[PDB]
């Protein structure tokens, strides 16, 4: 119910909702659930660290499937999906989106600047203060 709170869950969960709608998908238990499966094969991250705490993984890890596959099947709210799976387990709203800059700003956190030239894939090699790499590439 609070802002920010099981936002992989909502966002992944909501998006499966409306390609179900969009390819206009019998709205069933069994149905659904054939259709989170093969929906998390694309997953990678936390979006697929999702689909094994939920149980849509293959391997299958037990039936909290029905938690998702059930309210769904009956028009429930996404959010209150999420929210009831936060009882069964802790994890699933522990996951959230990590997030990219614009930058557009100036001298940022000293460790951030790492991964920042770690997203574009570059070694800043040995350095202490090295803005000069980020500001050059």
């Amino acid at each position: 119910l609070r802002p920010g709170d099981c936002e992989v869950c909502i966002s992944y969960l909501g998006r499966f909702y409306q390609d179900l709608k969009d390819r206009d998908v019998t709205f069933s238990p069994a149905t659904i659930e054939n259709e989170l499966i093969k929906f998390c094969r694309e997953a990678r991250g936390k979006e697929n660290r999702l689909c094994y705490y939920i149980g849509a993984t293959d391997d299958a890890a037990t039936k909290i499937i029905n938690e998702v596959s059930k309210p769904l099947a009956h028009h429930i709210p996404v959010e209150k999906i999420c929210e009831k799976l936060k009882k069964k387990d802790s994890q699933i709203c522990e996951l959230k989106y990590d997030k990219q800059i614009d930058l557009s700003t100036v001298d940022l956190k000293k460790l951030r600047v790492k991964e920042l030239k770690k997203i574009l894939d570059d070694w800043g090699e040995t350095c202490k203060g090295c803005a000069e790499k980020s500001d050059y590439i």
